[PDB]
């Protein structure tokens, strides 16, 4: 019946507490898919998840500023992917998973993959690659800065063969995901695992 | 101190003990690369790791017979990569992670990568997926059947960006996926993570019951 854990990880803190991703100080995460789609349909994007609250609710600016920043954007070459060029609708460039465009205090990254059959999915090795490689990114480059993050892939995302898979194991998996990151890693960034206030119910912390 | 444990993993028990893999009863899993090389000269395959010590000593028959059976065994598309004709040295036809090659009661599977200078390797998202792919396919075909594996990596396998992980380190993650793997599967296999009998110092058991939770 409590609400926040801190964790010692590999000689760090890493807390978990129930509330609203959008109210924490810092960056924060959201997971878009892998073409970086921003079109808020209800087919493509979902109104409900986080990926459609933020472009809807709390993007800065029109969605077409956006697109044109993260096109005329440069990433690595390790993170260009393929161009779907026979896709219905949507953008075309494919993004390698993990992959982060920065927006303000916002840190957009390359979560799901999306197709007409699967919508929205991962495979349960697509996940953990994208987790590693993600924690990866951050605690290289925001070592001691402050990330929070939701319990990525509880949504409406298809993690195939784990359609069921809960909130706390999707926790867990994210924790010790993270754990093996930081094993290489003097100072990682500061972690926040936000569980949305109204589902505390769905996981026991001391579980953890 | 300590030489066995057992645990229930999402509710199967799991058998984590010092040993010899070779004397398990049941099927052995021998980790092989993503070639499925079988020339052991310590150029391509070495005498030390379990890949060439079953070959060179376990192996029925000819290292030849071998090499035909895999070549003519019918995989799954998606097991079957593509084949690599610049290589000099070794077989050519890469082979995706996880995939088995069933040899009597001998799991032989495709676990290391071989870069140009013969190095075994791995990233740890590739070894994480081979985990999990592994788990998922041996829990299928081999559901409710004995299954005994070392601990994956411990070798002279470099996982890349975890060159010092600890042996303990690569158990807790052996179990961790296993149990991911069989929360699929409610007749997961009945798996026993053999120790070398002289490398059971470096494993604390105690260490290791929080993954029986996933944690
Ligand atoms: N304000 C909040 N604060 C914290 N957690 C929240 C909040 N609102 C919801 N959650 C929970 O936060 C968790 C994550 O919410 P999501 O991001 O939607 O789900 P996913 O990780 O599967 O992403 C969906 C993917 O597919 C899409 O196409 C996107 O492009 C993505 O790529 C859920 O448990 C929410 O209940
Ligand atoms: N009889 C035994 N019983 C149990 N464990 C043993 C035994 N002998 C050794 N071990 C331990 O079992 C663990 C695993 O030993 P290995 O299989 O060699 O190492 P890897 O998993 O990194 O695979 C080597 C890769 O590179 C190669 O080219 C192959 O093709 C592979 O792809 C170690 O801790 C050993 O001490």
């Amino acid at each position: 019946n409590l609400s926040e854990i801190n964790l010692d990880v590999e000689g760090s803190i890493v807390t978990v507490k129930a509330g609203d991703l959008f109210r924490q100080d810092g960056f924060k995460v959201i997971a878009f898919n892998e073409y970086f789609d921003t079109q808020v349909d209800d087919v493509i994007i979902s109104h409900n998840s986080l990926n459609g609250l933020y472009i809807d609710n709390y993007l800065a600016g029109s969605v077409s500023d956006l697109d044109h920043r993260i096109s005329n954007h440069q990433f690595e070459e390790d993170e260009l992917l393929e161009v779907n060029h026979k896709r219905k609708v949507g953008k075309t460039q494919k993004y390698s998973l993990g992959t982060i465009f920065v927006n303000n205090d916002y840190l957009l990254t390359a979560f799901s993959k999306f197709d007409d059959k699967n919508r929205a999915f991962l495979t349960m090795p697509d996940y953990l690659a994208f987790l590693i490689n993600f924690w990866d990114k951050v605690n290289r480059i925001y070592a001691q800065k402050s990330v929070s993050v939701p319990i990525f892939g509880s949504g409406i995302t298809r993690i195939k063969e784990h359609k069921n898979i809960s909130d706390e194991d999707l926790l867990k998996i994210m924790l010790w995901t993270f754990r093996i990151s930081e094993m290489r890693f003097k100072f990682p960034a500061k972690l926040t695992i936000v569980i949305h206030k109204d589902k505390i119910d769905k996981i026991n912390l001391l579980d953890i």
